[PDB]
């Protein structure tokens, strides 16, 4: 039970032009979009970027009526057997794509009151696990977080540009307990040093997911005042509606 989030790539980074140019695929007159997959379509304000994995190799998948996705095989051969692609039980991918030939991307984001978003690297995406495709929300995602300090701290070392991080958070959700940047308080609190630190990541994710539900509100959007618990299902249902998001099941 995922909701995917349908992000356009908007325009391709230098070292994926070739290759869209190759298989006559236009991001200008297709709707090309990386498919997140998330359990929080209420964060979706607060997008800062996109995550893709160094390590994976996505397919560009012929997703029907002009749409296509990039998500893993794994992730697209699933919604193929739920009537969310043109074929049930079809989905070779147009072609290939590694991660980080989309590393530098421009992408717009639904609901994201941020601008100028680009694809960065996460090596952390467990590839197995939804679409391979995570959006970035630093504000109340642990991991969203660490890996965003990490690429802001170390720049050039990940092979990325400064101007493609954005570290300037606007809250989204108010909790009691750890005030209205959950995640960052989390990190701090538990002094998360890597986003390697798994078992501590665990812990923070799985805190913060249960303040943000029952005990979150919303600061941003149609919903701000709401609790989180009353207003997550309605802001999916938008999003749905809306084109921009739909369900998929493992
Ligand atoms: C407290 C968490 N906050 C939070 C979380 C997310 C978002 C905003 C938030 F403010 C946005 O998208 B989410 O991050 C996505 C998803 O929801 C959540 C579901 O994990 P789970 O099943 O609960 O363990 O982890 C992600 N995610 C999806 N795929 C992967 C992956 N392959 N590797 C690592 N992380 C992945």
């Amino acid at each position: 039970g995922y909701v995917g989030i349908k992000i356009r790539l908007t325009d391709v980074a230098p070292q994926a032009q070739e290759l869209f140019k190759k298989e006559s695929l236009d991001v200008k007159e297709n709707k090309v979009y990386l498919v997140a997959a998330t359990l929080r379509p209420e964060t979706m304000y607060g997008q800062t970027c996109c995550f893709v994995s160094p390590k994976i190799d996505y397919g560009v998948f012929d997703a029907g009526n002009g749409d296509y996705f990039i998500t893993t095989e794994r992730a697209f051969k699933n919604m193929s057997f739920q009537n969310l692609t043109p074929k049930r039980g079809y989905y070779k991918p147009l072609f290939t794509i590694n991660g980080k030939t989309l590393i530098g991307s421009r992408i717009d984001a639904p609901y994201a009151v941020n601008k100028n978003l680009r694809v960065l690297p996460m090596e952390t995406v467990l590839a197995t696990k939804g679409t391979g495709v995570v959006t970035c929300v630093p504000s109340d995602s642990p991991d969203d977080f660490v890996t965003t300090r990490d690429l802001a701290n170390k720049p050039e070392y990940y092979g990325i540009e400064k101007d493609w991080v954005q570290t300037d958070i606007v809250p989204i959700v108010h909790t009691e307990k750890y005030g209205d940047k959950c995640a960052e308080f989390l990190v701090n609190d538990l002094k998360i040093q890597s986003p390697k630190d798994s078992v501590q990541l665990a812990n923070a994710k799985e805190l913060a997911y249960k303040e943000g539900f029952y005990n979150g509100t919303m600061l941003i959007g149609k919903y701000k005042g709401d609790k989180v618990e009353d207003a997550k299902p309605k802001v999916k249902q938008d999003l749905i509606d809306e084109g921009l998001a739909f369900v998929y099941n493992e």
